[PDB]
């Protein structure tokens, strides 16, 4: 109609999500298709002469540009509905988008897929390319927040069909999101997502059986679909119904639009970042990363890592190694620090496998080097040992972390680095620790454990690996210093006293080989 011809001819305000799935069809067919000719001929009838009727058609339309604007205003429009929630919290199935905001965002990107492919094919001939590196100075910056968004929202759509409790939910989340496999850097995530009894396995397995081969393959627009006058409107019309395709589903409806909606966007992101002649590494790098590290972004990881390694390493030596390396110890540390409690979904083998991968990575130099350079940026060696003064854990964690102190320092022993010098003098910050958490982690090994359990042998060993360290700080050689150790004498010094006074002095013949080894 001509109200159509006026609302969207001179400007296309107050468009919504059925307005664009209409008024990209429409724009896209009154190209080259000879539909103009049908337009202005029915712009006839109903009572506008033909002068009015050109000149309306000519102004209409004049191409990439308006596609690129259109969709630009849609993905900034998408973008401020969405930034109402932000951080890093699971959201509820409720606030996930409904199918339609799916779909027509799918097509629109389609559609910027497909305009942008045929504008640089045939800006490949010529001698003029750089004329088209200006249109796509925003389109990264939205595409990229828009693919942080939607892998948030299909981890927490994955999560929240797991009542089990928000804790251990946090907990699973912190699990997954060093899972995945299909990255071969990593080692821990199989093992850590195996390794949990019944949850996150069948369900999971049901959730990654979703293929979306029922969708149009890559560049299929440009064999199967050129035939026709408009293949961009056969490829939308394809995408369109592999999308309704899915609503029949009664276990993971969603699943399959949201897995290829993922992966349309970031092989748009990786085509655009070929395009572009800006070119800014790290958001894009902090905003790719975790794709090939997660364990709900498994069928798209791969086309992440084949556009991450032609911008930022050949895979194998470059900084990209240390990056994924560095990515793994955050990881390990915010599982082993924040979720140590045993309500948090978490088994013991969790933690014993991920502080032996550390362990393993640390005898390497090179992962060594990533290792001391984020416990001094942001880690702390102190954390792991503060978690075991949890009584809710066997002793058999403490025995490994302990072991993983005796470890580090016997490594430092025997071949001296730099970073080893570093995390030696980094335990120092003991004096910054509050007198009530050292006081009970000090009674969790100094207690004496009841003669009938299995842990008598463990606590025996935990006790002489512990003098065994105390030597090892005690020493000159040694970077912790000796208000550390005033202070441990301090602290070592009155519950001592007590457990002579009130108890029978159980435990206490080999007290004197700790806190004597202290004043020395």
């Amino acid at each position: 109609s001509k109200t159509y011809i006026n609302q969207l001819s001179m400007n296309s305000p107050e468009m919504s999500e059925c307005d664009i799935l209409h008024t990209l069809r429409w724009s896209s067919r009154l190209r080259i298709s000879s539909y103009v000719n049908w337009i202005k001929d029915h712009l006839i009838k109903q009572g506008m002469k033909a002068e009015h009727a050109s000149s309306l058609l000519e102004l209409a339309s004049t191409s990439v540009k308006y596609d690129v604007e259109i969709v630009e205003e849609y993905f900034a429009r998408q973008i401020s509905s969405f930034c109402s929630i932000d951080c890093t919290t699971i959201l509820q199935l409720h606030e996930i988008p409904s199918l339609q905001s799916i779909y027509t965002l799918d097509a629109a990107i389609s559609k910027v897929q497909v305009s942008l492919d045929e504008h640089f094919s045939k800006m490949a001939a010529e001698t003029d390319p750089h004329k088209s590196s200006e249109i796509t100075k925003n389109l990264l910056p939205a595409t990229l927040q828009l693919i942080d968004t939607y892998a948030s929202f299909t981890r927490a759509y994955l999560l929240q069909n797991f009542k089990p409790s928000k804790e251990k939910l946090q907990g699973f989340a912190a699990v997954l999101a060093i899972g995945s496999s299909r990255c071969k850097a990593n080692t821990l995530g199989p093992t850590l997502v195996q390794n949990l009894p019944s949850s996150v396995q069948t369900v999971c397995e049901s959730w990654n059986n979703i293929n979306t081969n029922e969708f149009p393959n890559i560049g299929s627009w440009r064999n199967a679909f050129a035939n026709d006058t408009i293949p961009s409107e056969s490829y939308i019309s394809a995408v369109q119904a592999a999308h309704l395709g899915t609503l029949c589903s009664q276990s993971l409806p969603l699943a399959a639009s949201l897995k290829h909606t993922l992966l349309s966007l970031v092989r748009l992101t990786g085509d655009l970042i070929v395009w572009s002649d800006e070119m800014n590494p790290p958001q894009v790098i902090r905003t790719l990363l975790p794709l090939l590290l997660e364990s709900s972004t498994e069928s798209v990881a791969e086309i992440s890592s084949n556009s991450l390694e032609r911008i930022l390493g050949p895979a194998e030596s470059d900084e990209f190694l240390a990056r994924v390396y560095e990515k793994l110890i955050t990881g390990c540390y915010n599982i082993l620090a924040n979720h140590a409690d045993p309500n948090s979904g978490l088994d013991e083998s969790i933690l014993e496998e991920c502080l032996q991968y550390l362990e393993k990575q640390l005898e390497s130099s090179q992962a060594r080097k990533a290792m001391e350079e984020f416990f001094s940026d942001s880690g702390e060696l102190v954390q792991i040992m503060m978690a075991t003064a949890n009584e809710n854990l066997s002793a058999k964690f403490c025995n490994r972390v302990l072991k993983f102190f005796t470890k580090l320092f016997q490594l430092t022993e025997k071949s001296p680095n730099p970073s080893l010098l570093h995390l030696c003098g980094s335990l120092a910050q003991l004096a910054c620790v509050e007198p009530v958490r050292l006081q009970a982690w000090l009674t969790r090994m100094t207690t004496s454990p009841p003669k009938d359990s299995d842990q008598l042998d463990v606590i025996q060993e935990n006790r002489q690996l512990l003098q065994l360290l105390t030597t090892y700080i005690v020493r000159e050689n040694s970077q912790v210093g000796e208000g550390v150790c005033a202070v441990l004498l301090g602290t070592l010094t009155p519950m001592a006293t007590e457990m002579l006074a009130n108890g029978d002095g159980t435990g206490f013949p080999e007290l004197m080989v700790v806190m004597a080894t202290l004043a020395s």
